[PDB]
């Protein structure tokens, strides 16, 4: 059972990316990917800063399950990132807060301004929030392919290495 939701990362905070994010030493496996240039680049750098800083973060994100996929948005410009997320520690009262305090902690090393992300926790009209988050990750998530999909990250054993792998995600 993994909870879901979504992030925005609009433009304006690219607008405000510093030459820490910029110029970021992070080499990316890409030899099963299309090329990472650009936004896409810091987009991925992104994910891969968060992932880094989750695998080493206790209290209610200790043994946590995630898997993050980070897409641009068709209609305006920025991107939104899939966060699918679960552990002993997270509870539909906690998700909101300790998901946009991890992402916007990382986030702040990275702007020059004050920069805020919102997570909206996938649920239904009612509120019950949403508990099939490994569902979302086999039939939608795993499906695309670059740059449909920009970058991945994850820590689930079915996916360690298949997130970034553009053949798996083509058959």
């Amino acid at each position: 059972e993994l909870f879901r939701g979504v992030l925005q990362v609009s433009s304006n905070v690219l607008d405000c990316a510093n030459d820490n994010w910029w110029c970021s030493l992070l080499d990316l496996d890409t030899s099963d990917w299309e090329p990472l240039t650009h936004t896409n680049r810091l987009m991925a750098i992104y994910l891969s800063s968060v992932a880094s800083k989750l695998d080493f973060t206790g209290g209610p994100l200790a043994g946590c399950l995630y898997f993050f996929q980070v897409e641009c948005n068709k209609f305006e410009e920025g991107y939104h990132i899939h966060v699918v997320i679960g552990g002993p520690g997270l509870n539909p009262r906690n998700l909101t807060v300790c998901v946009e305090g991890l992402f916007n902690n990382v986030l702040y090393h990275l702007v020059t301004g004050n920069v805020k992300l919102k997570f909206l926790p996938g649920m239904t009209t009612k509120g019950k929030y949403f508990r099939d988050g490994e569902q979302f990750i086999e039939n939608y998530l795993m499906k695309k392919i670059p740059l449909n999909v920009v970058w991945c990250v994850t820590n689930i054993d079915g996916y360690i290495d298949t997130c970034i792998s553009a053949t798996f995600r083509r058959g």
